[PDB]
Order: structure tokens, then C-alpha cells, then sequence
């Protein structure tokens, strides 16, 4: 090819122009998102059973659904849990890569057949099947400045006039509402009901019948009587709308003759569907919409549209409202994307300056500036072909590839530049000879590098999803570069190049002296190859010694501008007490950190571990990065200060912590353990086993650290016993007590009604002041058989006992989530395996199982050595082909430890970790450490084979020839990726991991390789005569 | 060559238009739309060397602790059981029922009224009244 | 939604479903209407080339999150989702 | 349990998984209970 | 029908360019293709 396009310059431009256009077109169509799909698909089955104890949601809702979940393809493990608020979720996690759309409908379908088995109330409230893997693009929150309307009014307004335009915007794949629209709320009154001889059953009956609809049919509908001339539909009784109209509902007619209307027996008002959660914003009521992102839509663009549509409705907001954005991920994506383009444009400038320092001619430095961008635009078209989307992974998987692109443009141009000056051949013919020396090598580099990155793409689980992004980007960029270095660069070189004091004059004089001295040093070494082979063993052990000492992490944490703040109160703490902690928690942020904290979305009664009235959260939103100079105002520092202060709080286990790097997954740090109950021992016996395990992990503080439960400890709970014999004696149907007791205290959902063009629920529930203490049970009356009321105290016995507010299951059997992490200096593999032994001596019938990340790590860890056994062998086969021998490829492979040593030394000194970015960081160093060695050997073999020069003489010439192209590749690449190391702003956690691993590895790869590859080639050649 | 999973969706999509018309007794028992060949892939027998357990005690354990995971394993369409899971049987006595002036209808009502587990709200659940200091779930009779 | 005027069926059934159906993959335009008989039909037209079988799964999948919000009567009747064609392929007349 | 094969799924791959699932249930069996396979056509798909 | 008209200019603009690049590649010149692309108007005017 190079000798075909060399005399065909125009045909090279056309292919270059086509590639450039492909990138331009595909840049305007590629999706942009912070991260691609990583977590395995997960389907959540939420079911609400109002006013239900924790046990009931398990023995009638969760268990029935679990039993009927049969014949679903690619189901990896099923987990569920039922809290004390009536909500049970069943998260089904599927195999990685399975079509989530087909998975969800399959899960929904089995639920649809099992819906009749569930109680009536669960079906009435509806069961929702959602996707839990996706993460919110942003959370737009609306507040009330004037405080003239509670959250319910704000939530009702949002669901009526803000949820429609937002959900119709371009790219908004799903909008969730953090609230409930109005719902006619009827506050009953036990004192008044007993006066009029009524019971809650009567109230339910009247509502169910006086707010219905009828099908009147038609007036003169077919078949008609002969001669008809009119036809019109009939409209019969229609639902009620006004709260006053509900009051007029006639409930009873007294024997005297008076009327007993509902409004005289119960207060009626427009309230919320659920008062479980009370949101706030700097101490003001608020509600928000959780906006998600559709598959294949610009995250930056969509967040621009949403912020534009809300500007349209800004005037229409009733006085007192305002739109705030506590949590948004597009501003971070903007920085994490521009910072990359600031590097892909700095490298081009640096390559232009670096070559101009060595060659001293403008026409030479213009060849890479046109050959590097062509590949960058080209890889987008290839990247878009596979369906990938720009994100924090591919971009950081492309900054690593800039090293590969440059060295495939410096080598081609530099070698041509050397030939013209040494041999004196003309530019149009120098390229023909120059490319005749490296056309074979470059094609070989494509296969060797393709044999090192491709195996990475075959991993499994979440890690395989992250790795597949880097491997395809690097491979695509690397593959194009070789092709664009065999088709375009030769054409530009001949056409553009021309035949051939101060600072540059001095630099050449000094460089010429250095290269002459460098050849002298290698000459001295090659006469005593025995001594320096020892140093190659003292360097490999250093690599092994440091590699094991490096802690293993998943992804670095980044200052995303938002950090959570849990809040847990003792057992049974009411809503009022929690809101007192959440107010002094919000006061600290706005008082001791007024210059960093922007807002505090002080949610209440909601928690990740569980749900109830004794839990809270506060999504603290920090000021923009530009307003937080220094490290003293980063998320890491702020959290540490807050943790120190909250240790002084009494009656609350408050603790703050930053978000994970990839919020779609959990913490992804430590291990996840399930304490199954295989033998059906029961919950109480299971807890006795967990306590036994907890009291036995204490014997191993040096391996297992911070082992804690994830559920909720059992708490006191009122128990009412209906004396069956007494009830029959007094003539009260047990089916009536279960309703008065269950409707007065737990609230009931009678039917729907139409208001302002929407359908809203109707809830009946006792007034707040009559359902508080145990003494209030005796305040409720129920009609007997003869019409004489009786109190609950007459036929009900009550006592206090213990129960679990949040029962849990796993794979259909009860469990107790146990979380933890390995002790410092000990790998999770040993800590994970230790728990198996510890859990293996628990009472009979109590097994275990690993879930979450650990279940994935129990599979991915198998492939760690196997994939690199294929990679190493295939690379050797490619090298053996290139050099046409079995022994020579050893010299090339043996430089791999040289490259890694630099990365580990830099990472260890900087205190980084063996995270995902670092692992890919090594590969480019290993990939670009051999690319500099494959050419040193191939030149030495070429000189020795053709010109017949002796071995020692040939190697000395080979190193002299390849001293310039090695330095300009290392000097330009290291300077190109120096910003990524000094960076300390937004998205610096990922930049530092990539930057430090590369710059450190490159430095020792360059220095050692140019002194060792000549040693390897001679020693290998000598021994294998 | 038809996509077996896409076919099931359409079959069950149509079945959802007719399920309401079926008698209640059918819906309670549950109707399953499986995609499985009529021929058995294999049979996993179960026995007991001791012999204390009969043909039903063994059946319960297979259904209770073994049938469920198998029916979910990827690549399994249907898992029939050659037996029957436990279920409280109420062997009625027409000689005695007439003696006490009862009928099966009365027995059905008693089971539904007494072997019923009722949601009972909470002690001072939301929305509360200012000054509350305790919140604990209420519990009434449960499944026997 | 039997026995519902055109205005009522439009406000309750069609509005709820049409809200929870935006965001499907390859959605071109969405048309809907409800008549005095109580039938409220919504017709979605996907971009030319979308796999029609998969499109139904997404439409059927999304409808589940909307079924609870509809009036209790609608659930009993059932909701049908099937690919629709505007015009007849042919007509088979039968006479005596 | 009479196990049927879902259409489109490999017979020998499914049977390999099922025999793996039971291995996680054998230890917890009460005294005497044992698993015997009186019928399975997968081995013929393997031995042949 | 509206969509057909909107994308018509792009279809002719992108088809003409592709030929220019494809002709220049085959004829190794940036001028001769400019001497064969000047006959298209003599062709289009025939259709209209």
C-alpha cells in the first residue's frame, strides 16, 4: 500500500477526506452520557398495602409473587424485602447484556398472572414493574418561598402542570414524581360517630355507592322503532368533585327525622395520598421530579432543553414558587468532556512543537497535525458503528490512545526525515525506501497490540462492561492509526517534504554529542552482558514486590458537587423527633459551611437501608467548583469535618458520605453476604444465628473489619387480640372489627373521583388526634347485632411484643443482609473466603450466599490469569511471525516488566490504587513499551540480515537509528499527559489515576528500554545461535 | 424459527383480554402460560431410605425446598411435580354438621373471618399531631 | 371505560396513558381520541424501520406503569395493545 | 420433579445447571432422604 | 411528504460531493473532476 499511494497522493486525500467526513457526521449523532450501561439489568416490583405491618407484606404479597415467578430466562438472583409502611420490592437481577426490554415484560407478565392471588387492596393500589439499573439525569425541585402552601399543594401542582411538558421534551425517557397529587382525605371522628350510632363500615358503604358512574346507553339507539328521527346519548349520575359536595353525602336518617350528613361526622379536606415522607429545602416545603434519560439522547442537550422549557413556564408559576436543581450531572459531564478535548488539542500542539525542536522545518511538523486528527475523527465513525456513546470511559479510553496515535505518526515521518539527510535521497523516493524498512513492522504492531487489548474485552460482569469500553476504543483508534500510517502519511511525506546558531544550533550540537555518548554506553554494556542480566532480575522482583503491595480499588471517587447525609434515630422515633435532627443537621451546613453548601434537600422518613419515621436523608448540593479553591473545600475534606461534628449529636446515628463514582451501582467496595434460612427455622432463630456469627467475627479483627448489618433491628409493636368467643357473644361480626380497626388506624382507599380533569383517590382515616396512644383503642365503637355499640375494650386484649419492622428475603427464603469489607492490607478474596468458613459452623439449616458485587467478583476473578495466558501466547505467535524465528520474540516480550515498574513506583509514591483506570494505564505503557522495542529489534535484524554486519555492530547502529523517534514519542506524550496529573479540579479522581500510571510508567519504560533491548537482542541471539 | 419469547408475549397479550371472563375459581387457582415442549427433559426422583416418610411427606419437601429454585433456573420452561405440597385439609362430617345445624357455607365464612390476617395501621402514623413521641406498628390476628 | 362521556374518558383514560407513553424509542407522532361509546384508542407511529415486534414490548411495558392510575372500571375491561393497520387488505362479502 | 425444556434452550446446558443446583440442596436434606435420577435423556446427547 | 422535501437538498448535495471525491480519486486530479461535474446541469435541465 505505501508504495501504491506514494505516487497516488490524490487517492490518499480522498480516503482521508471520507474518514474525516464520517467523524464529523457521527459526532453530531453520537449519544453523550456520563457513563454507559454498566450494572446488570434489574427489575423492581413495588406493591403497596396501606397500613400493613411488616410481617403482612411478606406472608401475603412478597411470598405469593415469589412463588409465581417461574420460567424467566437469564435470572441471576432474586431478592426482596417488606418494610413496615406496606411497601415490598422484589429486585430481579439478570445476566449481563440481556435485552432489558424483553426481560422487563417477562417479569411483568408473570406478575400479571399472579395479581389475582394477591389481596384486594394490593391490586387496587396497583403493582409497578420498573427498571432499577438506570440513574437520574437530574432532579429538578420546586420550592415555596412565601410558605403559603404545603408540599401537597406543590406536589399536586407539579403533577398537573409541570409533569406533562417535561415528559414531552426531547430525550426525556422517564419522569418520576417525588410526591402525590391531591386525594380527597376524610378525617373521621370516633366521638361523633358513636353519637349518631354509626361505624366506619357505614362510611365506606356510602362513599362506594354515591360516587359511582352509570352506562345509561342511548336514546333511540339501535334497534330503533320504525320512523324514528332522533338519537342522542344519555348521561346519568356522574362523580362528585367539590369537597363540599362530599360533605353532603347522606349517611343516616335519624328516627326523629333529622339528617346525618358526612360533614357533621368527619372533617373533609384535600390532602396528600401519603404523609410518609416530608421533603424540605433549606427549611421550606418542596417537591421534585426525578428526570431520567432516554436511550440514545444527548445528556448535555436534554438538560439544556429541560432548563429551557421550565423557563417558558416561569411566569405562570403561582406567586411563591421557584425552581431549584439540587442534583444535576450534566455540569459535571461538561467538565469531564471538555477537559479531555483540552488534552487532545494540547497533544497536537505539543507534537507540533516537539518535532519542530528536533527536525527544524515547518513542512515536517504539519504531517502529524493532519494525520492525528484524521484518526481521531475516524475512530468516532468506527465507534459509532458499534453503537457506543461518548462518556467518561471512552474519552479517557481515547486520551490513553493519543500515545499510540502519535508514535504511529512520529515513526513514519521521523524515519523519512532521517533517510533524506543521511542517504540524501529525494523526498518522493526517500519515502519509498523509508517505508520499505517499517511497513512490515507497522502491520505487525497492529496485530500485537490487537492481541493485548482484545482479550480485555472478553471479561464478564460489571468489570467486563467497563473494560469493553476501553478495549474497543483503543483497538479502533490503534487499528485506524496503522492504516492511516500506511495510506495517508506516506503520501503527505513525499508531497510536502523538501530535499535537504542561536538555540536550535546549540541544541543539535548537544544532541549530537549525547547520541554519540549514548552509543558508547551501550557498547560498554554489550561487552559485559552477564552483569546487567542480574539487574533485569532485581527489577522484575521489584515489580512483583510492589504489585502485590498496591491496594485494589474499583473506581476513584470524584468531587461531583453533591454528597449525601444519612440520619438514623433510635427505635420508634416519630416523625417530629427526626425532623428536629434534620433541622440542626441542615443548620450546620448553612452556618459552618455557608461558603460551600448551596442547598440541603432535607428529605425525611426515607432511607436506603430502610423506610420509616426514624430515618432521613439530605442531598447536600455544593457550590460550583470555581467557587471552591484548594483542597480544603473538596467533598473529601467537607465530609471529614461533618463526620467529626456529628459525632457529638445525641439520639441520632448521623453520618455523611460521598456518592460512589458510578451511582448506578452501590458502594462496590467490600463484600456482600446473605445469611439464608434454608431449614425454615423462622426469623427469630435466624437472628440468633446472625448474632452468633457477629460474636464470632470479633475473633478476627485483622481480616474482617466494619462488619455490620444492613436491616433494621426488631422493635416494640402493639398487639391487639380479638377475643373470638366474646365477639360472638356481643353479636359483632369479626369481619367488621377488622375493618373498623384496619380503616380507622391504617387508613383505607374507598374509590376514585374526578377533579379538574383528572382522577384522584379518596382516603378515609381517623383524625390525627384519636389514633395516637393505646388508650385510644377504647375510644372506638362498633355496632352490634342489635344496634347497640360496644367498645374495643370490651372484647379486645392488648399487649406489647417485639417484631421486625423490615423483613427480608433472598431467592425465596428468609435472610439477613450482612455487609462489610476486608481489613487493611488483606485482599477481599481472603476476607471473602474467611466468612464462608465462619458461616459454615452455624446451626444446621442456615446456609449463605453471596450477592451484589461479591457474586460478580466470584465469577470475574476466574478469568484474570486465563485471559492473559491467551494474550501472552497470541502476542508471541505474532512476534515470531514478524521476526521469522522462535527465539527472537523473547527480546521483545522481556521488556514488559520495564514498563510496568515505572507505573507502580509512581502510583505507590502518590498513594494511588490498582483501580480500573490504572489497569488500563499499564496496558498502553506495555503496548507502547514494546512498540519502541519491536522497531529496535527489527532494525537490528534488518541491518544484520541484509548488510551482513556483525551482531554487536548491528545492534549499535540500530539503537543509534532509533534514539530520536523514541525520545520525541516519550517527550511529547509525557508532556501531553502532564496536565492530567497536576489536575485537581472537577473530575480529577479519574484523571489522576490515568495520568499517574502513564507518566510514571513511560519515564522508566523509555530510560530502561533504550539500555536493555539491545542487551536482550544480543544475549538471546548469542545463546540461540 | 419464530422468536419463542416474542410469541409468548402476543399469546399472553391476547389471554389478558379473556382472563376477566373466566370464572373466579379459575383465576384464584392461577393460569400459567408456559413455553415448554410436551416431552420431559428429565426426572429428578426423591426417596427416603428410612421409610418413615410416606408419598406425601417427601412431596412437601420437594415442593417446599426444591421445586421453586429449579423452576427459575435459566433454560427450564416447566417443572411439574409428581405429588402435592401440603395444604390444611378440613375433612367435613355431614353426620355431625347436621347435628349442630351448620353447612359448608358456614364453615367457609368461619375460615375467612378467623383464618384471616388484617393490616392494622400504626400507632400514631403520619400525619401525626405535634408532641408525638412514639410510633409502633399495630398487629391483629394473623394466619393460623 | 363503559358509560363515560367523551369529555370524561378523554380526561381520565387517554390523558393518563398518553402522559406515561412519551419517551419510547423511535417515536414519530402520537394520536389519540375517545368517543361517547367510551372507547379511547391511542395510536403510536414509530420511525420507519423500528422493529414492530419490539416496539409493542416497549409500549406494552410502559403501559403497566400507567394501568394503576386509570379508573378501577377500566382495569376490569382490559387494555389491548396490537399492531394496527389503517386500511383493509380486502373484504369477503357473504350473501344469500 | 418432571423438568421440561424451554424452547430454544440447550438441552445439555440446562441439564448441567440443574445438576449443579441440586448440589446446593443435598447437604440440608433430612435424615435418609436421597436424590435418584430414574430418567434423563441428556446423557444420550453426551455419550453419543 | 413534508419529510421528503426537507431532506432533498441534502441528498443532492451529498451525492454530488461523493462523486467528486470518487472521480478525483480515479483521475488523480482536482481539476478534471471539475471538468466532468460541470455537465450535470446540462443533464438536470433535460429532466425538468
Amino acid at each position: 500500500m505505501p508504495n501504491f499511494f506514494i505516487d497516488r497522493p490524490i487517492f490518499a486525500w480522498v480516503i482521508a477526506i471520507i474518514i474525516m467526513l464520517a467523524g464529523g457526521l457521527s459526532i453530531l449523532k453520537l449519544p453523550v452520557a456520563q457513563y454507559p450501561t454498566i450494572a446488570p439489568p434489574a427489575i423492581s416490583i413495588t406493591a403497596m398495602y396501606p397500613g400493613a405491618d411488616a410481617e403482612t407484606v411478606q406472608n401475603t404479597v412478597t411470598q405469593v409473587i415469589e412463588q409465581n415467578m417461574n420460567g424467566i430466562d437469564h435470572l441471576m438472583y432474586m431478592s426482596s424485602n417488606g418494610d413496615s409502611t406496606g411497601t415490598a420490592t422484589i429486585t430481579l437481577t439478570f445476566e449481563s447484556g440481556t435485552d432489558p426490554d424483553i426481560a422487563q415484560v417477562q417479569v411483568q407478565n408473570k406478575l400479571a398472572l399472579a395479581t389475582p392471588l394477591l389481596p384486594q387492596e394490593v391490586q387496587q393500589q396497583g403493582i409497578s414493574v420498573e427498571k432499577a439499573s438506570s440513574s437520574f439525569l437530574m432532579v429538578v425541585g420546586v420550592i415555596n418561598t412565601n410558605g403559603t402552601m404545603n408540599q401537597d399543594d406543590i406536589s399536586d401542582y407539579v403533577a398537573a402542570n409541570m409533569k406533562d411538558p417535561i415528559s414531552r421534551t426531547s430525550g426525556v425517557g422517564d419522569v418520576q414524581l417525588f410526591g402525590s397529587q391531591y386525594a380527597m382525605r376524610i378525617w373521621m371522628d370516633p366521638n361523633k360517630l358513636n353519637n349518631f350510632q354509626l361505624t366506619p363500615v357505614d362510611v365506606i358503604s356510602a362513599l362506594k355507592a354515591q360516587n359511582a358512574q352509570v352506562a345509561a346507553g342511548q336514546l333511540g339507539g339501535t334497534p330503533p322503532v320504525k320512523g324514528q328521527q332522533l338519537n342522542a346519548s344519555i348521561i346519568a349520575q356522574t362523580r362528585l368533585t367539590n369537597t363540599e359536595e362530599f360533605g353532603n353525602i347522606l349517611l343516616k336518617v335519624n328516627q326523629d327525622g333529622s339528617q346525618v350528613r358526612l360533614r357533621d361526622v368527619a372533617k373533609i379536606e384535600l390532602g396528600g395520598e401519603s404523609y410518609d415522607v416530608v421533603a424540605k429545602f433549606n427549611g421550606q416545603p418542596a417537591s421534585g421530579l426525578g428526570i431520567k434519560l432516554a436511550t440514545g439522547a444527548n445528556a448535555l442537550d436534554t438538560a439544556n432543553a429541560i432548563r429551557a422549557e421550565l423557563a417558558k413556564m416561569e411566569p405562570f408559576f403561582p406567586s411563591g414558587m421557584k425552581i431549584v436543581y439540587p442534583y444535576d450531572t450534566t455540569p459535571f459531564v461538561k467538565i469531564s468532556i471538555h477537559e479531555v478535548v483540552k488534552t487532545l488539542v494540547e497533544a497536537i500542539i505539543l507534537v507540533f512543537l516537539v518535532m519542530y525542536l528536533f527536525l527544524q522545518n515547518f513542512r515536517a511538523t504539519l504531517i502529524p497535525t493532519i494525520a492525528v486528527p484524521v484518526v481521531l475523527l475516524g475512530t468516532f465513525a468506527v465507534l459509532a458503528a458499534f453503537g457506543f456513546s461518548i462518556n467518561t470511559l471512552t474519552m479517557f479510553g481515547m486520551v490513553l490512545a493519543i500515545g499510540l496515535l502519535v508514535d504511529d505518526a512520529i515513526v513514519v515521518v521521523e524515519n523519512v526525515e532521517r533517510v533524506m539527510a543521511e542517504e540524501g535521497l529525494p523526498p518522493k523516493e526517500a519515502t519509498r525506501k523509508s517505508m520499505g524498512q517499517i511497513q512490515g513492522a507497522l502491520v505487525g504492531i497492529a496485530m500485537v497490540l490487537s492481541a493485548v487489548f482484545i482479550p480485555m474485552a472478553f471479561f464478564g460482569g460489571s468489570t467486563g462492561a467497563i473494560y469493553r469500553q476501553f478495549s474497543i476504543t483503543i483497538v479502533s483508534a490503534m487499528a485506524l492509526s496503522v492504516l492511516v500510517a500506511l495510506i495517508l502519511t506516506p503520501a503527505l511525506c513525499a508531497t510536502m517534504l523538501k530535499p535537504i546558531t542561536g538555540f536550535f544550533g546549540w541544541f543539535n550540537r548537544m544532541f549530537d554529542k549525547s547520541t554519540h555518548h549514548y552509543t558508547d554506553s551501550v557498547g560498554n554494556i554489550l561487552r559485559s552482558t552477564g552483569r546487567y542480566l542480574v539487574l533485569y532480575l532485581i527489577i522484575v522482583v521489584g515489580m512483583a514486590w510492589l504489585f502485590v503491595r498496591l491496594p485494589s480499588s474499583f473506581l476513584p471517587d470524584e468531587d461531583q458537587g453533591v454528597f449525601l447525609s444519612m440520619a438514623q434515630l433510635p427505635a420508634g422515633a416519630t416523625q417530629e423527633r427526626t425532623q428536629k435532627v434534620l433541622d440542626e443537621m441542615t443548620n450546620y451546613y448553612l452556618t459552618k459551611e455557608k461558603d460551600n453548601v448551596e442547598s440541603v434537600f432535607a428529605v425525611n422518613g426515607f432511607g436506603f437501608a430502610g423506610r420509616g419515621q426514624n430515618t432521613g436523608i439530605a442531598f447536600v448540593s455544593l457550590k460550583d467548583w470555581s467557587q471552591r479553591p484548594g483542597e480544603e473545600n473538596k467533598v473529601e475534606a467537607i465530609t471529614a469535618r461533618a463526620m467529626g461534628y456529628f459525632s457529638q449529636i445525641k439520639d441520632a446515628m448521623v453520618f455523611a458520605f460521598n456518592l460512589p463514582a458510578i451511582v448506578e451501582l452501590g458502594t462496590a467496595t467490600g463484600f456482600d453476604f446473605e445469611l439464608i434460612d434454608q431449614g425454615g427455622l423462622g426469623h427469630e432463630k435466624l437472628t440468633q444465628a446472625r448474632n452468633q456469627l457477629f460474636g464470632m467475627v470479633a475473633q478476627h479483627p485483622d481480616v474482617l473489619t466494619g462488619v455490620r448489618p444492613n436491616g433494621l433491628e426488631d422493635t416494640p409493636q402493639f398487639k391487639i387480640d380479638i377475643d373470638q368467643e366474646k365477639a360472638q357473644a356481643l353479636g359483632v361480626s369479626i369481619s367488621d372489627i377488622n375493618t373498623t380497626l384496619g380503616a380507622a388506624w391504617g387508613g383505607s382507599y374507598v374509590n376514585d373521583f374526578i377533579d379538574r380533569g383528572r382522577v384522584k383517590k379518596v382516603y378515609i382515616m381517623s383524625e390525627a388526634k384519636y389514633r395516637m396512644l393505646p388508650e385510644d383503642i377504647g375510644k372506638w365503637y362498633v355496632r352490634g347485632s342489635d344496634g347497640q355499640m360496644v367498645p374495643f375494650s370490651a372484647f379486645s386484649t392488648s399487649r406489647w411484643e417485639y417484631g421486625s419492622p423490615r423483613l427480608e428475603r433472598y431467592n425465596g427464603l428468609p435472610s439477613l443482609e450482612i455487609l462489610g469489607q476486608a481489613a487493611p492490607g488483606k485482599s477481599t478474596g481472603e476476607a471473602m473466603a474467611l466468612m464462608e468458613e465462619l458461616a459454615g459452623k452455624l446451626p444446621s439449616g442456615i446456609g449463605y450466599d453471596w450477592t451484589g458485587m461479591s457474586y460478580q467478583e466470584r465469577l470475574s476473578g476466574n478469568q484474570a490469569p486465563a485471559l492473559y495466558a491467551i494474550s501472552l501466547i497470541v502476542v508471541f505467535l505474532c512476534l515470531a511471525a514478524l521476526y521469522e524465528s522462535w527465539s527472537i520474540p523473547f527480546s521483545v516480550m522481556l521488556v514488559v516488566p520495564l514498563g510496568v515498574v515505572g507505573a507502580l513506583l509512581a502510583a505507590t509514591f502518590r498513594g494511588l490504587t490498582n483501580d480500573v483506570y490504572f489497569q488500563v494505564g499499564l496496558l498502553t505503557t506495555i503496548g507502547l513499551s514494546a512498540k519502541n522495542a519491536i522497531l529496535i529489534v527489527e532494525f537490528a535484524k534488518d541491518l544484520m540480515e541484509k548488510e551482513g554486519k556483525g551482531l554487536i555492530e548491528a545492534t549499535l547502529e540500530a539503537v543509534r537509528m532509533r534514539l530520536r523517534p523514541i525520545l520525541m514519542t516519550s517527550l511529547a506524550f509525557i508532556l501531553g499527559v502532564m496536565p492530567l496529573v497536576i489536575s485537581s479540579g472537577a473530575g480529577s479522581g479519574a484523571q489522576n489515576a490515568v495520568g499517574t500510571g502513564v507518566m510514571g510508567g513511560m519515564v522508566t519504560a523509555t530510560i530502561l528500554a533504550i539500555f536493555f533491548v539491545p542487551v536482550f537482542f544480543v544475549v538471546v541471539r548469542r545463546r540461540f545461535s
